């Protein structure tokens, strides 16, 4: 498609982060209003999660189980709704600072870019020890996504680029967007192509693997983009912080 569309998300304020499931549902972190929202596929009515006590959510990821996890920013911890449940849990990361994105494995695991204390780090499901991934040479981590081979990738917001870090090798790679100026959020489809919104340019580039092409996508006004997802049919969705809705591309 060419066109965008605006999800019809009522009373949203400062949208920072938006994840999709598998059936189209799309949540989003509602950073000035403390709350995380969702809205089916096709649904007029969002939905209020029983997310509480945030401040200032940041970032919103899914597992294949309809589990929700959110970086509460503001209360340096990460916190998890596990689909029909209504109360939340705090999990187990210890000396977080400011989290800025999560994101979520098929295995359960759970990765944080822990944004004030520049690194990146990784939760398996019922374990009480985190382990800080051997990224290098970040600058405020701003969000992180994985793929189906476990490569980790993340918006090194001060040094404008995007990493990825490859399973076992732990080879870190910069992949070759150009022209970034503040990434702040990250998605990979399932075709291992990368999205990225770029926050200080205010568009949206994706870039497939192994390619020196980036192509801009027609998103149109944007400011200050503050995340991305993309789903198994390849609608990208954007959270468009600076004008306060979530825009899609189908």
């Amino acid at each position: 498609s060419n066109t965008q569309t605006v999800l019809p998300f009522t009373g949203l304020n400062t949208p920072s982060g938006v994840a999709v499931d598998s059936a189209g549902t799309v949540y989003v972190t509602d950073h000035g209003n403390n709350r995380v929202v969702k809205l089916a596929a096709g649904s007029n009515t969002q939905t209020v999660l029983p997310f509480t006590g945030l401040n200032t959510p940041s970032g919103v990821a899914v597992d294949s189980a309809g589990t929700v996890y959110v970086t509460d920013h503001g209360n340096n911890r990460v916190v998890k709704l596990a689909a029909g449940s209504n109360t939340q849990t705090v999990l187990p990361f210890t000396g977080l600072n400011t989290p800025s994105g999560v994101a979520v494995d098929s295995a359960g695991t759970v990765y944080v870019t822990d944004h004030g204390n520049n690194r990146v780090v990784k939760l398996a499901a019922g374990s009480n020890t985190q382990t800080v991934l051997p990224f290098t040479g970040l600058n405020t981590p701003s969000g992180v996504a994985v793929d189906s081979a476990g490569t980790v990738y993340v918006t090194d917001h001060g040094n404008n680029r995007v990493v990825k870090l490859a399973a076992g090798s732990n080879t870190q790679t910069v992949l070759p967007f150009t022209g970034l100026n503040t990434p702040s959020g990250v998605a990979v489809d399932s075709a291992g192509t990368v999205y990225v919104t770029d926050h200080g340019n205010n568009r949206v580039v994706k870039l497939a693997a192994g390619s020196n092409t980036q192509t801009v996508l027609p998103f149109t006004g944007l400011n200050t983009p503050s995340g991305v997802a993309v789903d198994s049919a390849g609608t990208v969705y954007v959270t468009d912080h600076g004008n306060n809705r979530v825009v899609k591309l189908a």
